[PDB]
């Protein structure tokens, strides 16, 4: 049965939304418009979140679609999910608007050394994550602490100048073909600025970047240089003069040898060297935490839907299917 809806103007827009919401409070970005609420159903702190322009055009209707799907595929601890999807229409002909709503996070992982102990809590949590994700055969690419919520319990959830502090060398060399351990990398980063308290490679600009990183982890290797199919990229190489890798164990002094030695799995140049998720999971360092039992995987995720040049009524009504087929996760 349908909800009963309720109206009141926010963000310059009449929002209508199910009566179990309640009292709706801006917070939001536009890059769609969120407000807080309160959902009486469930006891929870939410996000709800009105899309801005979803089938404005194919490229906005087909975004639109894919983060659905994306969202209502997600089912895991430490990955957002969707704990509710609506329109306010009646009919595929009466729809325009799509709300979505999520977990309220309170903080992230920007919000002054973290101790080893919790580094190893919150690293664990974000691999257990990833091993899903990537699972699906799905590929973050934006990993960062912004994208990190963190509630009070310290339980965490992967997210949804847009920094490059964290992004792996050869996205920023637009190589392509990008591997699943683009993603270790950034994680990487990330654990290095939470043992130490300072952002790794915090790059001024874009070749900063590229040099920042090339000065910890060395310049490429024989076996590396062989891969690069790129005629300009293999003769620059070639002129750098040669350094070796840096000490990790020099570089992240008091820091866990289980930690550095972590570190120098993630943070290798050559991303078919870089360890998975699924092996970092493994790893001594989260002795205290691993479990195999209970780091499960995705279900298959048809991304497909993607190369396909489909008009705007088509992923308008194929979005339609999928907020009239989505099911609410158990009440927990
Ligand atoms: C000057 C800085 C050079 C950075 C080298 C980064 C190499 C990244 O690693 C590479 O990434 C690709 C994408 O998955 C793969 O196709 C390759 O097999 C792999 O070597």
């Amino acid at each position: 049965e349908r909800p009963t809806f309720y109206r009141q103007e926010l963000n310059k827009t009449i929002w209508e939304v199910p009566e179990r919401y309640q009292n709706l409070s801006p917070v939001g970005s536009g890059a769609g418009s969120v407000c807080a609420a309160f959902d009486t159903k469930t006891g929870l702190r939410v996000a709800v979140k009105k899309l801005s322009r979803p089938f404005q055009s194919i490229i906005h209707a087909k975004r639109t679609y894919r983060e659905l799907r994306l969202l209502k595929h997600m089912k895991h601890e430490n990955v957002i999910g969707l704990l509710d999807v609506f329109t306010p229409a009646r009919s595929l002909e009466e729809f325009n608007d799509v709300y979505l709503v999520t977990h309220l996070m309170g903080a992230d992982l920007n919000n002054q050394k973290l101790t080893d102990d919790h580094v190893q809590f919150l690293i664990y949590q974000i691999l257990r994550g990833l091993k899903y994700i990537h699972s699906a055969d799905i590929i973050h690419r934006d990993l960062k602490p912004s994208n990190l919520a963190v509630n009070e319990d310290c339980e965490l959830k992967i997210l949804d100048v847009a920094t490059r502090w964290y992004r792996a060398p050869e996205i920023m060399l637009n190589w392509m073909h990008y591997n699943q351990t683009v993603d270790i990398w950034s994680v990487g980063c990330i654990m290095a600025e939470l043992l130490t308290g300072r952002t790794l490679f915090p790059g001024t600009d874009h070749i900063d970047q590229l040099k920042l990183i090339l000065r910890l982890v060395g310049t490429p290797g024989a076996e590396l240089l062989k891969k690069i199919s790129s005629e300009s990229a293999r003769n620059y190489i070639q002129s750098l003069t040669q350094m070796p890798k840096m000490n990790f164990a020099n570089v992240f002094i008091g820091a866990n040898p289980l930690a550095v030695d972590l570190l120098e799995k993630m943070l290798v140049l050559d991303s078919d060297k870089r360890i998975t998720a699924a092996q970092a999971l493994a790893h001594a360092y989260f002795a205290q935490y691993h479990d195999p039992d209970d780091e499960p995987v995705a279900d298959p995720y048809d991304q497909s839907s993607e190369s396909r040049d489909l008009l705007i009524d088509e992923w308008k009504s194929l979005t339609y299917d999928e907020v009239i087929s989505f099911v609410p996760p158990p009440l927990d």
